């Protein structure tokens, strides 16, 4: 979810002594230095472990020593993608799994390599607050022995966002949605996608959905009793000749037509009518009448 990054640029010892006021023997110390992240806490700043992580260097020269800067691009994969023997020394990374607490407490030594604690250069400790900021922040210390600067700066996982790299947001085009992720870990519904996991997709512009639906963007796939380019007209009772229909399987008669299938005459004699001599003919059940 996220690691904490040191970076460590210089270590000065002149004088090339222990912590102890002893001698490296003042002929050189092998300098390697160890990261303890632990818990920040109130008053009771000594109690133990380094609960939030450690790490630890090589030996990286002598008494003092310059290290290079870095490069503002391959960070990710110089920290979290390499096989052993990660070949940069100086750059701890300390990796983690929970959600960042920001407040934290940093201890930071300097040792002797020999092959014990009495070999300490230097003991350095900060408390304090940081977030997840791809932006590094620069500590200088002078002590008793050695003179140190260091780079700190804490990042969340890729995939993973927010102050404290718990908001999870990986790319996807797949089975399960169409999308991307944004800075604050959003998704961003790939074009012709839609919906609070990309999922539904964009129909034929016109496609009436309450009654249409599509599976890939720009169709228009009607229901059972719809029809049309669009979907918008219903499928009539099938047989319906003098009607019409407004929801489906309706045959919704037009004027004087009766019947199921609208195929009743019920005004036979004020249309195509059967009287003679100009009497009078009334109407008189479907395709029926009178004509006195």
């Amino acid at each position: 979810m996220g690691y904490f990054e040191l970076q460590l640029s210089a270590l000065r010892n002149v004088n090339g002594e222990l912590l102890s006021g002893a001698c490296c023997d003042c002929d050189e110390c092998d300098t390697y230095v160890r990261v303890c992240l632990k818990e920040y806490q109130a008053k009771v700043t000594p109690t133990g472990p380094c609960s939030y992580g450690h790490g630890a260097t090589p030996v990286l020269g002598g008494n003092s020593f310059y290290l290079p800067p870095a490069g503002a691009a391959g960070d990710r994969a110089r920290a979290r993608a390499r096989a052993g023997g990660d070949q940069d020394p100086g750059l701890v990374v300390i990796p983690f799994q929970f959600a960042w607490p920001r407040s934290f407490t940093l201890i930071v030594e300097a040792w002797d390599w020999d092959n014990n604690e009495e070999l300490l250069i230097e003991r350095v400790s900060h408390a304090g607050m940081i977030n997840p900021e791809d932006r590094w922040k620069s500590l200088h210390f002078s002590g008793h022995v050695a003179h140190l600067e260091l780079q700190i700066r804490v990042r969340c996982d890729e995939n993973y966002y927010s102050a404290t790299c718990n908001k999870f947001c990986r790319p996807r085009n797949d089975f399960f949605g169409h999308y991307t992720c944004d800075q604050y870990g959003n998704k961003a519904c790939m074009d012709g996608w839609m919906g609070k996991e990309c999922k539904e997709a964009v129909c034929k512009q016109g496609c009436n959905l309450l009654h249409g639906g599509c599976t890939v963007p720009g169709e228009c796939r009607c229901s059972y009793g719809w029809q049309g380019r669009f979907c918008d007209e219903c499928v009539p009772y099938p047989g319906c000749v003098h009607g019409s229909c407004v929801e489906p399987w309706q045959c919704n008669c037009e004027t004087n037509w009766g019947g199921l299938l609208c195929d009743k005459d019920l005004n036979y004699c004020g249309s195509h009518h059967p009287c003679t001599n100009g009497g009078t003919c009334i109407n008189a059940e479907p395709d029926q009448y009178r004509c006195t």
